[PDB]
């Protein structure tokens, strides 16, 4: 009898799924990291050399946590000393190699505790952010240019985001931009001085007499934002002036009536510049293009090249504003915008014409526009089959819109329906990346004629293991309600009997545009409590999810915590009416938004739910960040949203929970759902005399992601799980 | 059948002790409120008469928190706006009603916020803190004169004790000492410039969008403590043209070599004041007799009359040096100290030699002097029946130290062994306080014969309601651990079958000078648990305690976590050979000093107890504070006591709770033991991945106690102890 996939199996990663992970450094020449060893593949033949010895760095006295190749591969960028602040950020030392000299550079060294650095496009030259100023090398081993002298910890940050940019607006903690041959330099500067600060205690090693109070300008709902200047420096003047200047671009006046936010920068050409701007209600976006003016020096947005993006029925974008793709002369652009029947397809612009003309169009969504070229582009899409949940990657000919090729469906449509893609320099390959429903599966193709060059990764090993476990099933399927389908995945049991009641656990995230029913492959905490526990472990994207039109993920636009919290609420009793589910035994757990809705499910009186378990909730919108929470609440105030601000709070819900068993668990160093939102859903269940479980994470922050820290809390959540489902 | 005493008879405050809490205001009447209206008794007879009318403040238009009637009786302080601060703390607003013309006195009012007011011991003159200055009112409509200037907010306290003060030392917030009949107000003057401060969150109500960070000066053990000065003030002399001068006493030269505290402050007579103080290293005291001298104006402390305290085997007192009971010249003072066999007894000073005679002696202690005449002294000891858990009230003849009489021990010996005393103001009459080992019993006497005047409260009321309740009982017993006796407690449940094994559950708390094993009557948690659930509540008194001399007090003398946490782990082992044991299920629980040795007990290894209960635990003496830490550890220096600060916390163990249940309490806005504590234990243990049960507490302190949060916790309890002991 076959050995089940165990929490320790989980928790030990006794199974692991192998990656292929290779940098493109050129159009046909991709770095690989094999034994601690760099080698340099070529991509049309698969033959490789050693890029760099394992052992060039023995005697370097530090471990080197990532590296960097300068554009010319005249120079590698040695990063080390890594400390993890946010989500993007960290801070690092620098050494830069150089590859010709077979030397280390030991002059006007990057210095420590540095916030960014990045390299040239072209070249080595680099720029980097040091106590939140914008500094530039051209040359590695001679001495930097200071760009900026306003660089205040916590106040003036330059070059790189704040707390709630870094999270909500950029995913990233650089707010640098190189022009394309790395002529001009585009910043962005936060002033952060009046944004209010979270504070809450860091208790560290236990050598540490007194705990710190760490102080984080993070704006709540409706509180107050940072602001944003922009600006772009000629790198190339540096060593001719004293003082070299950067020039403003100023934000268009429908913007500066109000509160703003920058929301994209992506250069054009040498000379033009595209930035788009979101008003603080993010229903209205403004695109400017700016080209340099060389007699003033100056920088200029016609009104004649403005494009405005807005929507009537929610806010714009998935999370923000697409990024605009440029065609090589800068005259026009591809963006993915939200048509007339609210499904979002690819829309080209003439810069200095306000009408695009859609490119594709269908009930189905285009995901991103992966690459461009003179006379294709290439997207990924859940067309395949009208599956939101799957992914595939197209080509349409641009001289011939009725020309689109499927280049993945077909290549393996049993294993693989779910691709992500990575292309070469000038897109003369590219590597396909298969994540299910399958064992991932890692290829090589060519563009010129679409053809496989070679399997790189095709877990064969991880099959091998697999087949001496009694591994769970996945079932991908749609219920139908009120004439709309709502997709939900099923992770069954081994042997599954349809004749046999289950216990089910229902698994929630459902925040806006979220999708937790697709064909990815996953080895988790799921798999283990359907393979040994015999568990169906559920998820349903209803109301408020992504990738299906704006119809759907509208639909709880100015109503978090209705209808997206109804709809696992129906989902649960859909799952019942199939007939293999016990009724006595339906939980729900989630994380993040998933523990806010798991949170209002079990403080909704519905009687559905034995027990649940809420990791890191929102409790109340009025906690959370601005630009996260504005986008779908608009502002807490009388005039505008408080009312259903002050309706969807979790503690107003309290009485219902002597309903149900709860497990809330949150670390206490959490600078994005503050450890204050479980704070006070604890203090409101006190309150009104309700008995739950608790556990606290010292000093663990939203992904309670620490290695001990991790396999503890799965450990008691597995506990919590099975006392509540009467499992030995 | 009968009920028993559940767990909402608890909580609920169903079966309630009766009390008669007087207040003497002369040799020969007291006050007692009774219906909400002030009543005046005179002891001899026990007639009354209405002192103040209830319904006298029936518009006043504040709730009154307290009152407080001037000496003479022609006024009465009214307390409303309380807000608690710490254990003793807090601020509140004042108004003072003149009783002869029946009228608030509307001019000159005691400001709000005020943080501490006081009548003088005679007339009514008033002392008051505000915004940390100390002003006094001659007469209550009369403007205030401000005697200090230097108060500032955690920085600068006049006439009121800084958090470690108001915890450790003086257990007031007061810091103000009138002489006896109003003339000089002494006072002392904290400096906390400094000291580093505990910050911690306070979440508030829902409404409040981002949490307060709570900032106290907190010195951790070995940190840079207050500085204290000493000042008096005559209040006969002060002009409303001119400042008031303070008069400095200095500390001796033996104390202002290094860090030292004031410790007690005692007026001997009108122009007479003693002072004692106490090195930061706590085994050395010294007391000053200080008198004013007419011609200067100042006050001057004979060498001759210093009086040196010291100790070879701890530190000096229970928990400081204890008080002088000066004479009415004040010519010679009684003091309790430890003798030469480490007993505590009554010494005889002489202001001006340096030896003291011993007025009393024996393998038993005197725990309190509590009243002087020329003929006797009257103190609290628990010489009868060499029960240390015991306490009578005894006379001492003065002239004939050999007579001592027994003043309580035989007016009632089966219902009362446990006595406090309150005396008329010159010890003409004295109330009795039986609070066990039956329902408390209040007596009124008088000292001339000790005739037993009448019965004041006893209880009647609630014996007949107990009557119809299975009550547990109480066995007080000793087991012989190396030739000494060490006394327990046993909380037994109803109909007791010593031919059954019950579960035990070991109620600990084993602080240095504690008692846990006594003849108290209590309604409490352990009533529950016994009358209920059937389970016996331990307690165990071993190395460390109180109330048997320095030999088993002092055992643990730089050695806490030790000897005391060992004792229990024996003790437990003792009970869990007697027959009627259950060795299965015993368990362990504690709260603060008791939580702490609750975890070291579990971090044993010693396999005796099933599970344990820690609420608010110290984990690590150097984050607990410095006067009451080095008082027993000395510093955590490498050169004084580091190395047993390092193997004495919790953490070390971590390991050891592999096969222990364990569940870890702790309110967020704990002042006292931070909740850093807890934090650093459940880090130890996620550290080495054993599981373990939560609970955070938001907003409440070291006491747990708002009505909401104490329900829940025992509740929660509750559960815990039931779950673990099989119990439905
Ligand atoms: C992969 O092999 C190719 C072709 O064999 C290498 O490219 C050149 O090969 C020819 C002879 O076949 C010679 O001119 C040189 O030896 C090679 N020049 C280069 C580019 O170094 C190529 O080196 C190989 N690629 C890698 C990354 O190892
Ligand atoms: C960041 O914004 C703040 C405003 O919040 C600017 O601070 C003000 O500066 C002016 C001078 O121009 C002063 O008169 C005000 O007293 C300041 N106000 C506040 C609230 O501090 C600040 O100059 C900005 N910094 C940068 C580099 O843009
Ligand atoms: C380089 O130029 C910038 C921009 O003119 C200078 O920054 C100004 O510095 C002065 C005085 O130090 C301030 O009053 C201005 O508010 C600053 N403005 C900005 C945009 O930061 C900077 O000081 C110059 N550096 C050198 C070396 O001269
Ligand atoms: C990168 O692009 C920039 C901007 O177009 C080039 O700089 C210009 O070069 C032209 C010559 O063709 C001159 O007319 C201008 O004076 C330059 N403009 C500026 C703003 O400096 C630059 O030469 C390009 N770099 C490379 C390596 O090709
Ligand atoms: C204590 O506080 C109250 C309220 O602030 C004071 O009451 C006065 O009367 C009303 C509210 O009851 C306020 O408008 C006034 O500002 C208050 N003060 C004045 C000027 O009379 C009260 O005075 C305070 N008590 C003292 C002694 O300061
Ligand atoms: C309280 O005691 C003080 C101090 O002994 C008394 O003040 C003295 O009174 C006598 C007059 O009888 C004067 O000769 C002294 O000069 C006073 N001394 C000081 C220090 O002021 C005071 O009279 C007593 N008051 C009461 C209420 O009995
Ligand atoms: C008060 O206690 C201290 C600490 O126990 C005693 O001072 C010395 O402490 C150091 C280590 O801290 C030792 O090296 C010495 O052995 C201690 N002194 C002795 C006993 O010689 C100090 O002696 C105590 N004071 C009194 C009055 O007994
Ligand atoms: C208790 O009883 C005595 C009488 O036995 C009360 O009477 C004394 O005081 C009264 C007023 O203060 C006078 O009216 C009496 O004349 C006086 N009697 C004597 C001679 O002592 C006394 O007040 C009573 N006490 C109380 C508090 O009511
Ligand atoms: C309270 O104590 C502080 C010392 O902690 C006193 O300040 C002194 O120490 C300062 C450094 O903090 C020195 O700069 C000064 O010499 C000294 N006094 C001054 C001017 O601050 C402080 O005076 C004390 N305050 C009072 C009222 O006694
Ligand atoms: N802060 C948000 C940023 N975010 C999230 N999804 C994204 C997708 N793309 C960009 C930013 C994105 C959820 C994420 C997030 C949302 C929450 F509601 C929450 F409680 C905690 C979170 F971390
Ligand atoms: N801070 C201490 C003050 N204290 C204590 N007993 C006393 C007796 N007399 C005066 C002060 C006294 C225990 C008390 C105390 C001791 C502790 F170890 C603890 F963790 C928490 C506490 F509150
Ligand atoms: C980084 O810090 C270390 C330790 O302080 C130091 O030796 C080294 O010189 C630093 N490097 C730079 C570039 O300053
Ligand atoms: C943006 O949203 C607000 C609130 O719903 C609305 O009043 C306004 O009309 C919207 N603007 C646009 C461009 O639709
Ligand atoms: C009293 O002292 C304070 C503080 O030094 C001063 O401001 C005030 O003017 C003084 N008053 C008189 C009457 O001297
Ligand atoms: C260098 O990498 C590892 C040591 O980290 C070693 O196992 C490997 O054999 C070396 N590379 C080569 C030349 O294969
Ligand atoms: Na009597």
């Amino acid at each position: 009898t076959r050995k089940t996939y165990t929490l320790t199996d989980y928790l030990k990663n006794t199974y692991r799924l192998k990656l292929y992970s290779l940098r493109w450094i050129s159009d046909h020449e991709y770095l690989y990291k094999q034994e601690n060893n760099i080698l340099v593949f070529n991509a049309e033949y698969g033959n490789s050399s050693v890029f760099l010895e394992n052992s060039t760095f023995d005697e370097f006295g530090h471990s080197i946590n990532d590296y960097s190749i300068s554009p010319d591969g005249q120079f590698i960028l040695l990063e080390y000393n890594y400390v993890k602040q946010w989500r993007h950020s960290y801070t690092a030392s620098y050494d830069i190699y150089d590859l010709n000299k077979r030397q280390l550079i030991t002059e006007e060294r990057i210095p420590n505790n540095t916030q960014w650095v990045t390299w040239s496009p072209v070249g080595h030259k680099l720029a980097y952010v040091w106590n939140n100023d914008i500094y530039v090398k051209i040359e590695p081993n001679l001495p930097s240019y200071r760009i900026t002298w306003t660089g205040k910890e916590d106040i003036i940050y330059n070059g790189i985001t704040d707390w709630v940019y870094e999270e909500e607006v950029f995913s990233a903690y650089s707010a640098l931009w190189w022009s394309p041959n790395g002529t001009f330099l585009a910043y962005a500067q936060f002033n952060d001085t009046e944004v209010p600060l979270i504070e809450y205690s860091f208790y560290s090693d236990e050598s540490l007499q007194y705990p710190k109070t760490v102080r984080v300008p993070y704006p709540k709902a409706g509180a107050v934002n940072p602001t944003v200047k922009f600006f772009v420096v000629n790198t190339d003047s540096l060593s001719s002036v004293t003082n070299a200047t950067s020039i403003q671009i100023t934000a268009p006046a429908s913007m500066l009536i109000g509160d703003h936010y920058l929301c994209d920068v992506t250069w054009a050409t040498q000379e033009r510049i595209s930035l788009q701007w979101l008003r603080r209600i993010q229903n209205y976006s403004v695109m400017d293009i700016c080209d340099y003016d060389e007699s003033s020096g100056r920088w200029n947005c016609l009104v004649a090249r403005q494009h405005i993006e807005m929507s009537t029925t929610g806010w714009v974008g998935r999370f923000r504003p697409s990024e605009p793709h440029f065609t090589l002369d800068g005259n026009s652009f591809y963006k993915i915008i939200s048509n007339e029947e609210g499904y979002r397809h690819i829309c080209y612009f003439q810069i200095d014409k306000k009408d695009c003309t859609f490119i594709t169009k269908g009930t189905w969504e285009v995901i991103g526009i992966e690459a461009l070229t003179s006379d294709y582009l290439y997207y990924i899409s859940n067309e395949y089959k009208g599956m939101p949940g799957g992914r595939n990657l197209y080509k349409i000919q641009l001289s011939d819109y009725t020309k689109v090729t499927c280049l993945s469906c077909e290549l393996n449509p049993e294993r693989c329906q779910y691709y992500s893609v990575s292309f070469s320099k000038e897109a003369k390959y590219y590597q396909l990346r298969c994540s299910g429903p399958g064992l991932p599966l890692y290829t090589l193709h060519s563009s010129v004629n679409d053809k496989g060059l070679r399997v790189l990764e095709d877990n064969s090993a991880l099959d091998k293991m697999l087949q001496n476990v009694q591994m769970p099933s996945k079932k991908l399927d749609f219920i139908i309600l009120n004439e709309t389908k709502f997709w939900y995945q099923m992770i069954l049991p081994p042997h599954f009997d349809k004749s046999k009641k289950y216990p089910l656990l229902l698994d929630v995230y459902a925040g806006p545009c979220s999708q937790k029913a697709d064909t990815v492959f996953r080895l988790n905490w799921a798999t283990y409590l359907a393979s040994t526990e015999n568990i169906i472990v559920a998820s349903f994207d209803g109301r408020g999810s992504g990738y299906q039109g704006d119809k759907i993920m509208h639909a709880i636009n100015r109503r978090l915590g209705t209808f997206e919290v109804e709809d696992q609420i129906e989902a649960a009793r859909q799952f019942s009416k199939m007939g293999f589910v016990d009724n006595k035994r339906i939980a729900i757990w989630g994380w993040s938004y998933g523990g806010y809705v798991t949170s209002m499910v079990l403080g909704s009186g519905s009687g559905v739910f034995k027990c649940g378990i809420a990791v890191a909730p929102v409790s109340r919108w009025e906690y959370y960040d601005s630009v996260y929470t504005e986008r779908y609440m608009g502002l807490p105030t009388p005039e505008d949203n408080l009312d259903h601000y002050r309706n969807s709070t979790v503690m107003s819900r309290a009485e219902n929970f002597k309903q149900v068993e709860y497990l809330l668990i949150h670390g206490t160093a959490d600078d994005n759902v503050h450890f204050q939102q479980s704070a006070q859903i604890s203090k409101a269940l006190v309150d009104v005399g309700v008995d739950f479980q608790a556990m606290w994470y010292t000093d663990e922050d939203h992904g309670i992601a620490s290695s001990t820290a991790h396999q503890h809390i799965y450990t008691h959540m597995s506990h919590f799980i099975k006392q509540c489902f009467s499992l030995p």
